[PDB]
């Protein structure tokens, strides 16, 4: 049914499906994005990356592994973050909760740590690190049926929710890369916020909901970005 902005809402979504996959970061040095008047008219803008695995199993210590990268095309430098979140409740119910993050950078497609690590293992985690957008390939947004389409004009918000199968190509990319532990087939949820043609203060991103409910919640999460620039 094509009410409302439901069509111009696929279109934006399809834009961000479209960057899967970009398999060498530096390609970014290259891309412009959308511009507006918040970029300062010499800057060039920066590529956010970020890819996180997000698994609190029900009943059981909660924790999540991702990475973030700023993609800087004035200074064409790229540095950000590995991180290691786990939440924890000790017997009496008390949360012990921690963050550890550690700085990378990233140059010729390599992820370099800029500190040293506490053993191999890790070291070779954070080099070894793909971010979604490097092996993620989707259909075009048309093709994925039955989708749950949302919009809120005030914000303006919307959203894209469709149910896959296990044998979609992403899915089978996530099982592989992460130790998923749950059989159940993921929804596809698109969500963004801003001006439907593209706006810098708005936002696009991607998840792959495995589980979600009161007890548990297993997810994955993608956005690619182009952004202005810090001075
Ligand atoms: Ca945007």
């Amino acid at each position: 049914k094509t009410n409302g902005r439901n069509a111009q809402i696929k279109d934006t979504f399809n834009q961000t499906l479209k960057l899967y996959p970009t398999k060498n970061l530096d390609d970014f040095y290259d891309k412009e994005g959308f511009r507006d008047q918040e970029f300062k008219k010499g800057d060039k803008g920066t590529w956010i990356v970020n890819s996180e695995m997000v698994i609190e199993p029900k009943g059981k210590d909660m924790e999540t592994r991702g990475m973030v990268l700023y993609i800087n095309r004035n200074t064409r430098t790229t540095k950000g973050y590995y991180f290691i979140s786990e939440m924890t409740d000790d017997s009496n119910g008390r949360p012990k909760d921690d963050e550890k993050r550690y700085p990378v950078k990233m140059e010729h497609n390599k992820i370099i740590p800029t500190k040293p690590l506490p053993n191999d293992k890790l070291k070779k985690e954070i080099e070894n690190f793909k971010f979604f957008v490097q092996y993620g390939n989707f259909k075009d947004i048309n093709d994925y049926k039955d989708g749950d389409i949302s919009y809120n004009p005030n914000v303006p918000s919307y959203s894209a929710k469709y149910q896959l199968n296990n044998d979609d190509y992403n899915v089978q990319q996530l099982r592989k890369r992460y130790d998923i532990p749950t059989k159940q087939a993921p929804k596809l949820l698109l969500k963004g916020d801003g001006d439907l043609k593209g706006s810098s203060v708005g936002s696009r991103s991607l998840e792959f909901t495995f589980v979600e409910n009161k007890e548990e919640n297993i997810y994955f999460t993608d956005s690619v970005q182009y952004t202005p620039s810090e001075d």
